[PDB]
């Protein structure tokens, strides 16, 4: 049933003091290969899982897509008759859902549907990347680039790339920097 098996296993986010954790993916991380078997969805990672651990293997290679690069960790194969799990969720695509009205977002012009493609340079994937990037920046100047689609009278919708400077703010309800930025979630 859940949509998500079908899909790029893009990592959404972390658990605390999963063996993902401890091993060190990262939300936004993309898991491409164990071992072997090759990941192209969250199905073939459930079952290369699955089977890895039926034959006792105890650690294996992970490969994943890390910032535009691949990079292999070594991880220790959960134990399936345990019930234990590797500790990573589905993404929440960076597609913008919602603007604080008057919040660093809304002043530089951000509107729901647009798509962050890149924070501070890097390529996004996930919507937790953009909120870990933003508590991070002390209150100092971040760049987005953002892509928009543009309606055109008689014809398909364009696209356009923009790019923004914002100041993240103080946000009293979590006492972290934010800039006023919600994730459509449908």
């Amino acid at each position: 049933v859940p949509k998500y098996l079908k899909e790029p296993v893009v990592v959404g986010y972390v658990q605390r003091d999963s063996i993902a954790q401890k091993i060190g993916i990262k939300p936004g991380d993309k898991i491409i290969k164990i071992n072997g078997y090759e990941v192209r969805t969250w199905e073939d990672l459930r079952d290369a899982l699955i089977r890895l651990s039926l034959d006792g293997v105890k650690e294996t290679t992970l490969f994943l897509e890390r910032n535009g690069e691949v990079l292999h960790l070594t991880i220790k194969v959960p134990n399936v008759q345990k019930g234990e799990e590797l500790g990573i969720a589905p993404l929440v695509k960076p597609v913008v859902g919602g603007v604080k009205k008057g919040s660093p977002a809304d002043q530089v012009g951000i509107k729901p549907g647009d798509l962050i493609l890149e924070v501070n340079g890097k390529k996004i994937n996930t919507w937790y990347e953009l909120v870990e990037e933003v508590r991070k920046s002390q209150g100092k100047a971040i760049k987005l680039k953002i892509l928009r689609g543009v309606a055109m009278p008689g014809a398909e919708d364009d696209v356009v790339m923009i790019e923004k400077e914002l100041i993240p703010a103080k946000d009293p309800k979590t006492g972290t920097y934010f800039i006023g930025l919600f994730p459509k979630t449908e």
